[PDB]
């Protein structure tokens, strides 16, 4: 009952024997459902191209199946989140092959796109909390379609002001937060491990050294800030924020530099 949904994306022409082949791999239960759901809302052929590399690489299949299953299966299923994570995955495996090595410009756009899609998902998750009988996939697509043109990529309750509002908040967050985010992005990271092996280790080292000189002190510069010294967990959390802020500054530096090359 997956070989069904997988193949319904191929044409009347190439329509399953390749996919009955996988019907017992861990998470086909969930992956099938996800597809069903995706069609049930050009594109068809590209989704098929995607499914091709998933036949061509086993490792990628397990990863994509895994991603489909790992969702926080709370509410709204996070169809949009899953879709976006499945691309992040393919980007990672694609970069891992070496498809962006001599084309880090292409990666820069895709990242931009992806960033914008990530944000549109948050906006949509939010909007759907005040709407009855409208699943978040619907609102996401409304945004994605209507701002497809305006952001270089019909649902009742989503209005002209919402679109104009969402477009603004993206454009704001893109200018102020993009480079910082690309710096941290799994696909960029594969590429750095790939092409710029050496500058990478130097960044690794660069962060150990920053931790050494500044973790403890930066950690105290928060328990004096939040006024929560003593509390065991409030220290826990402030430790972790310090980790992420040193990793952020390292890899930005690294991105800045490795892009200056191109």
């Amino acid at each position: 009952s997956l070989a069904d949904a997988v193949t319904a994306w191929f044409p009347e022409n190439k329509q399953s024997q390749i996919w009955h082949a996988f019907e017992h791999e861990e998470h086909a239960n969930t992956f099938s459902a996800f597809l069903d759901r995706l069609s049930d809302t050009g594109f068809r052929e590209q989704v098929a191209a995607w499914l091709e590399k998933l036949s061509a690489s086993a490792e990628l299949r397990q990863q994509s199946f895994a991603v489909a299953a790992d969702a926080t299966e709370s509410c709204e299923d996070r169809v949009a989140l899953t879709w976006n994570n499945l691309r992040k995955t393919l980007l990672v495996h694609q970069a891992s092959e070496g498809l962006f090595d001599n084309d880090t410009g292409a990666l820069l756009s895709l990242g931009r796109e992806m960033f914008r899609l990530e944000i549109l998902e948050d906006i949509a998750r939010d909007k759907v909390r005040t709407l009855h009988f409208v699943d978040e996939i619907e609102v996401y697509l409304a945004f994605q379609t209507m701002l497809a043109e305006k952001l270089q990529l019909g649902v009742s309750g989503v209005t002209a002001n919402d679109l104009r509002t969402a477009e603004a908040m993206v454009r704001s967050r893109e200018e102020n937060e993009f480079t910082d985010w690309f710096s941290l992005w799994g696909p960029w990271h594969a590429v750095l491990k790939r092409t710029e092996a050496d500058r990478w280790a130097q960044a690794e080292e660069q962060k150990y050294e920053m931790l050494e000189n500044e973790y403890s002190q930066r950690v105290a510069d928060r328990l004096k800030a939040s006024g929560l010294s003593g509390d065991a967990d409030a220290e826990r959390e402030a430790g972790a924020q310090v980790m992420r802020e040193t990793e952020q500054q390292i890899y930005r530096q690294l991105t800045d530099e490795v892009l200056a090359l191109r």
